[PDB]
């Protein structure tokens, strides 16, 4: 059949590629053919695209396993079939050990091998399923969205709209998670995303006002949908925005589907979309892991039998179709600090997109200016307008100095008679003015024929019209290499006409004496 796209709300399905799959619950998932898959899931991915044998090289691929008693060409068929009902089956590229581990340069021949593959099998699509290491893995992050670009374009010459889906677990969605990559090279690219609110455990967010909403929470279940969807349709609560018209919510079909998040009462979810649609943003579907699990049965080996289906397929399907978020985006802007007297051009690093991801960078404008040459927070303000829509954006840019620095300015001793230079070993440096050593100046002098201590006072000035400064001291010690009588000590004995020197003066000893301290001994005691 032909690339058959899905214009209205899905119900997407994962389809698996093996038999027998075991439950978080004992149960059981057995391969099930194409054909049974229930006519409501508009979409099913089939699971999974990955490498197989790093010996096979770097590009992954699909083999379909034949224990599901399929050949090649029953597949085939299957697919041709679904397609002639006006349904999709994608390719979910990942899963659980995919072990993609791009290297830039492989975009060209992943994307031969997308290719190869839709042409064969007649894929409508890829659905992005990575998966631990692989959402970061090597040059997956470039690469991956490299290849699905040219996988487009290819497709786009023949007037074929390939789709392309992605399901990220959720708490990767936050605005600079490890799906930013994806979600922003393919922004006009994707057709929605079905992000993974379930086998994260207390994972969630954090609503002001409100409180910790967990994804394992039963008890607030309807909460934890309209927020995080709420948060994802805006762009809101640190989350990444992906367009309520693009916003699929990723389930378990039921408990040996996922370790958590599968929904116990479905009223919680008819509720939470309900309330997003009153609010003038209907979600665009559901999605679940999986139709094999749909049809499997639990521990008990007691048949699931279509449960999800049952409670999601009619929901979602009886809704109005989409209606496009066509707002563009703006990307590149961060809050910067900025070096007094530092260049700033406020456009380097700024992009902006329409709805439909083409460039208009040239169509951004700045309010507010920075002035480099005064330090202080000064504010600017993006704007871009496409389609009737306009996205505004903040950025402070805090210009700030650094304090010069002092070297050499140590106390030190030096000899009688001695020469001695004030500035020898002394110097002041700052980052962007330099060398600031001639811009140092002394007050006080040190006189190396006098013993004593002599203060000396060092100032900095610089800035502009060296109007800025700064001052440390210095203690400059002069002594005698004159030889004394040794330093009396408490501990020591001393005998008559032994000469010690204490408190400044030399003292002999009158006749035998330990711990008398000279000076202290009045005029008629042992030290004169
Ligand atoms: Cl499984
Ligand atoms: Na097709
Ligand atoms: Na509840
Ligand atoms: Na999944
Ligand atoms: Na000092």
């Amino acid at each position: 059949g032909t690339i058959t796209s899905q214009d209205d709300n899905v119900v997407v399905g994962y389809w698996h590629n093996w038999c027998d799959g075991r439950g978080y619950q004992g149960g059981n998932a057995p391969c099930v053919e194409l054909k049974t898959v229930n006519p409501q899931y508009n979409v099913v991915n089939i699971s999974f695209m990955k490498v197989y044998d790093i010996a096979e090289g770097r590009i992954p691929t699909f083999k379909l396993d034949p224990t599901i008693a399929l050949s090649e060409a029953e597949f085939i068929a299957q697919i041709d079939t679904l397609n002639s009902q006006g349904r999709s089956v994608l390719i979910a590229l990942g899963g659980a050990d995919a072990h993609i581990e791009l290297t830039r340069g492989d975009e060209d021949a992943l994307a031969a091998e997308i290719i190869r593959l839709t042409d064969l099998y007649g894929f409508d699509g890829l659905d992005i399923d990575l998966q631990q290491a692989a959402i970061t893995a090597k040059d997956n992050q470039f690469v991956i969205p490299a290849a699905l670009k040219m996988v487009k374009e290819h497709y786009r010459k023949t007037g074929d709209n390939f789709m392309i889906t992605m399901a990220p677990e959720f708490p990767y969605l936050t605005a600079n998670g490890a799906y930013t990559p994806y979600l922003t090279e393919l922004d006009g690219y994707y057709d929605f995303i079905n992000p993974q609110f379930y086998n994260q455990g207390g994972d969630g967010l954090w609503i002001e006002g409100v409180g910790w909403i967990a994804q394992n929470n039963d008890a607030l279940k309807e909460e934890f949908i309209y927020y995080i969807a709420d948060s994802l349709i805006n762009g809101t609560r640190n989350y990444h925005k992906i367009p309520h018209d693009k916003l699929v919510f990723g389930l378990p079909s039921n408990i040996d589907a996922a370790a958590t998040g599968y929904i116990q009462d479905p009223q919680d979810l008819y509720k939470a979309f309900d309330r997003l649609k009153a609010q003038g943003q209907p979600l665009r579907g559901v999605m679940t892991w999986s139709v094999n699990w749909d049809m499997g049965t639990d521990a008990a080996n007691n048949s699931y039998n279509q449960q999800f289906i049952k409670d999601y397929g009619n929901f979602i399907h009886n809704q109005l179709p989409p209606v496009t978020d066509m707002t563009p985006t703006l990307s590149g802007i961060v809050d910067t600090r900025v070096e007094l007297d530092s260049h700033f051009d406020p456009l380097i690093g700024i992009t902006a997109k329409d709805y439909q991801g083409n460039d208009i960078t040239a169509d951004v404008t700045v309010s507010g200016s920075v002035n480099t040459n005064q330090v202080g927070d000064y504010l600017l303000t993006y704007s871009v307008s496409s389609d009737d829509e306009t996205t505004n954006q903040p950025r402070k840019i805090t210009v700030y100095e650094i304090l010069p620095a002092f070297t050499g300015i140590t106390d030190t001793t030096v000899v009688i008679d001695s020469e001695f230079d004030p500035m020898q070993g002394v110097s002041a440096s700052h980052p962007t003015q330099g060398d600031l050593t001639a811009n140092i100046t002394v007050t006080g002098e040190v006189d190396t024929n006098v013993v004593g201590v002599y203060e000396l006072t060092y100032q900095l000035f610089y800035g502009q019209d060296n109007q800025q400064n700064m001052t440390d001291k210095r203690i400059v010690t002069v002594v005698t290499d004159a030889v004394s009588d040794d330093d009396w000590q408490v501990g020591s004995t001393y005998v008559k006409d032994d000469k010690v020197t204490h408190n400044g003066a030399t003292w002999t000893a009158q006749w035998w004496t330990k711990g008398e301290e000279p000076g202290t001994t009045g005029e008629w005691g042992v030290w004169r």
